[PDB]
């Protein structure tokens, strides 16, 4: 059984085994190396791999990671301090607001909607009711801070400097007088001074022309009666007038009343009592009063 | 003599002078060499001269050769949560009310005093003031009732005279004016019969007043007390058919009793006479109110 | 024959002794049956699978990008949602009258306690307040009305009327009701007998004493104060005699002046006669009264 060449021991090998000069070696890629005389795994640097516990193992932070079914797994305890902080905000916070409350979602700012006329914010940031002036109508008015009665309604004085005219059955004449005027509540008082006139008739008219002669702030319209231009027998009274023709006057008791106001002219009736022939009349001071027009 | 190799220990084996090596999965032939086999891409790689693990350097780092999370992984999440915690609303104090389950903030208000207008604003509820006559609503404000300031009426009734056994009656038509707290009865001129030195004139307001004025509306604020109010002088023409002699008498309001107003007429002397001519006279006095 | 002879030496990790070859192995390499194997003690994420050495990871938490271990972005989805949810609408700051305490996370509101309060029901409410009123406007049985005292007050004067004229001086004790109604005062003198009078003269009412409480002297001052006026001018008939039948003269009376609590009335006109005694009619004196 003679083959020319007799192989003895080992004459060949398969990769990664190789033979050079009758010496056998093993080729090694990166990752495999020699540690002393033994084949070793090479783990350059520090990347989480290490030779420990008898072999190749992967290392990880035992607070952040764990192994479940031989799978790298996040420990749930690494998220917990996040979930409890959020959960602590979810348990109670404001997401929406109802009027008068207003939340601007984009600025995260909360404010309150109020009404200027009724409410105001003071110098302390407090919400407060605005101190409002109540709606009043003369003669009701603001009096030193409160709801009162206007002093101008209670009393007002002025003067009329003007013409008194007598008319009656052809008898004719006029005189100039200065008179105080007092307006008190809903009345006007015209305080005529004593004056001298001429012939009067049994019945006649004494007219006061308020179209001119009223001193500011009074105007003609302020002498209009509350009964306006109706014909009345208002404030009828008895006046004594001295009649004469140069000599000793005879005092006649006459009847006088406010009868009508028309277009600024107050007309007073003067009648009754006796009559005599005479050329002169000595009139007494006479106050004439009546209720005054208002608006 | 033999110097060769005749047997080998695993993982080496020999058949017919040829040696081979047995390899499990994970070890493999790469070109001529033994190599670690790493199928797919699972983070493992042969690099920098050996076996290494590969990790996103934004999320992980290595500390004492352990895989570790970068702290900067959570920086965004911790900053955001901190951005809320540092200042937010978790609770509300009345009248502010927070429902924790719906995250709704609303305000508790009193429906009688406050309200929310169409503008969605908080505004004080308008309240009409409580007013007592003669204070009243005048064209929308607190004013003085026009009716208290001036009221016109009329009396058509009997005036009667009584003095020292002289008696007689007359009918008159008189305007009445009520102005603030006074009443004025404007009697017209009238004729009568004989009068005494002193006597009483009576106005019977029980009948004759124009609706809606009533008898009680003529009651003095001094009610039925006896007074000497509004004393004045009046001239009365006394005659017996001829030319009258005018006597100056003294007249005042003396008492109202049950709708009848009494005026005293006395003084000024006396003559013998059968007829009297009375002037127009206005009678005024403070009027009753409740 | 000519023999091949073969291998006679070897390099680590192979070694030869007495015709036997062995291979030295360090930790991490081990025998698995007759094969060479990677040793992986325990479970640390490493495994032999799919043909070789692989690393294993939770596929919900990690992924492989560029062959680098990486965090799935879906790991942070539950958290990014909740945070965002709060972010899109929450209260960070409050404006007066609202006040947020950034530390206690407590929101309240600042109110003025003089005009506003919190009731029993926890509601916000305006405090009920009485309107501010000025006499003669007053609280009348619950509402805003006209004070009854201003509408009618009654009192009395018990004192001396004095006449003065052309060297004539005399005085007379009288009593009179006083009525104050709205802005007027009325003094109701009774008829009385006096003595000689002149053509013109002054009748004076001394209000310094004799007014009944709660009326005071000052209460009789006219709204025109101490101005000299011709107010309430009227006719009065006065009987003049020397003990016999009086002759009645028509005189002119009016309010002339009030001064230091004494009211003066002018009385003039209508002629005259020699006489020693005067019979005065009842006279009511009225004028607008002073107010504060
Ligand atoms: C993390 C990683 O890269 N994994 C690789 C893996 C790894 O490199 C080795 O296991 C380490 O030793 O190799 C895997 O197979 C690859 C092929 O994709 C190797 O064979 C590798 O790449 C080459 O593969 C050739 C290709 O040239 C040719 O196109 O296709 C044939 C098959 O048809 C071969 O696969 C390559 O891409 O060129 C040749 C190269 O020399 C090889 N490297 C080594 C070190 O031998 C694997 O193990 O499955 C693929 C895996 O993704
Ligand atoms: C990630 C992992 O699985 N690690 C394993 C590890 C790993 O598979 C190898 O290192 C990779 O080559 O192997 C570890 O040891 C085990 C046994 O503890 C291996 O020997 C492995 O186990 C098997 O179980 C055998 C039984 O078949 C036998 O009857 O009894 C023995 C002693 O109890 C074992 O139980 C198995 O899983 O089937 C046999 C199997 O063939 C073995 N695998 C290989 C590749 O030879 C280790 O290294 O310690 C365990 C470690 O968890």
């Amino acid at each position: 059984s003679g083959r020319p060449v007799l192989n003895q021991g080992v004459t060949s090998a398969g990769a990664p085994l190789s033979i050079r000069n009758n010496r056998m070696t093993m080729g090694l890629n990166d990752g495999l190396t020699l540690s002393g005389n033994n084949l070793a795994i090479r783990l350059p640097g520090n990347t989480g791999l290490n030779i420990q516990n008898g072999g190749l193992q992967f290392r990880f932070n035992t607070d952040q990671f764990q192994i479940v079914n031989n799978n790298l797994t996040l420990k749930t305890t690494v998220f917990d301090s996040i979930n409890s902080r959020i959960g602590a905000i979810e348990q109670s916070y404001v997401a929406s607001a109802v009027t008068p409350l207003r939340l601007n979602s984009s600025t995260k700012v909360l404010d309150m909607l109020i009404d200027s006329s009724t409410l105001e914010i003071n110098s302390s940031g407090q919400l407060t009711v605005r101190s409002t002036s109540p709606n009043l109508r003369y003669p009701i008015a603001d009096v030193s801070g409160g709801i009162g009665m206007s002093p101008n309604y209670r009393f007002r004085q002025s003067m009329w400097i003007g013409i008194v005219s007598y008319s009656g059955s052809g008898l004719n004449w006029r005189v100039q007088v200065n008179s105080d005027i007092f307006i008190v509540d809903d009345y006007i008082h015209i305080c005529l001074p004593a004056f001298d006139g001429f012939s009067i008739a049994d019945g006649g008219d004494l007219s006061l022309n308020f179209v001119t002669g009223l001193l500011p702030p009074l105007l003609t319209g302020d002498t209009e009666p509350a009964f306006h231009n109706d014909v009345v027998t208002y404030g009828a009274q008895t006046v004594a007038i001295g009649l004469s023709s140069g000599g000793t006057p005879q005092y006649m008791s006459k009847n006088l009343w406010v009868e009508q106001w028309q277009d600024g002219v107050l007309r007073l009736r003067v009648e009754g009592g006796g009559s005599i022939t005479h050329s002169n009349s000595k009139w007494p001071a006479m106050t004439v009063s009546y209720p005054r027009s208002f608006t």
